[PDB]
């Protein structure tokens, strides 16, 4: 496909969030022994527009793949209150090192998970809100609002 435009994203959160697993959904759509997918792409349609998405999984080069960070995915896991607790300490890095123009998306995965939950919707979309961060609560095993979490991001990016 002729891509336009190249959004690079990074995926950012505590271990075992489900990072490689979103990045994975969004980039298969669709192994428990592997380490995990750490990078993707894929090209989508945004605005009658074709962007080729560049996704890491981040956790020199690095450095300046950073600093041209379009968007950035930062995730926790609804059934571990350790995770969001960690999210100022990731947006500061989120913000430091990437730059002015990049789109930050709160995601709250393991929402499948609906039994576990450990934090609530609310309070987590009031420190988006706070923090103006796109935030939505999504499920990497099932799939469910994971393009919404990348397509989201792209459309406020294409904004710019
Ligand atoms: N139930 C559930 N499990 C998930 C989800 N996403 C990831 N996992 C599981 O969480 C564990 C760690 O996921 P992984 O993607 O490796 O986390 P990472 O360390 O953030 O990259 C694995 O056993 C995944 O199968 C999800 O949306 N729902
Ligand atoms: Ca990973």
């Amino acid at each position: 496909y002729n891509y336009s435009y190249i959004f690079k994203y990074i995926i950012i959160g505590d271990m075992g969030v489900g990072k490689s697993c979103l990045l994975h959904q969004f980039t298969e759509k669709k192994c428990p022994h592997t380490i995990g997918v750490e990078f993707g792409t894929r090209i989508i349609e945004v605005s009658g527009q074709k962007i080729k998405l560049q996704i890491w999984d981040t956790a020199a080069v690095t450095r300046s793949y950073y600093r041209g960070a379009a968007g950035a995915l930062m995730v926790y896991d609804i059934t571990r209150r350790s995770t969001y607790n960690h999210l100022s300490s990731w947006l500061t890095d989120a913000r430091n090192l990437t730059n002015p123009n990049t789109v930050i998306i709160l995601i709250g995965n393991k929402a499948d998970l609906e039994a576990q939950r450990d934090v609530t919707y609310e309070e987590a979309k009031q420190f988006a809100e706070e923090n103006g961060l796109l935030f939505l609560e999504a499920s990497a095993k099932t799939g469910e609002n994971v393009e919404d979490a990348f397509l989201e991001a792209a459309k406020k990016i294409y904004q710019n």
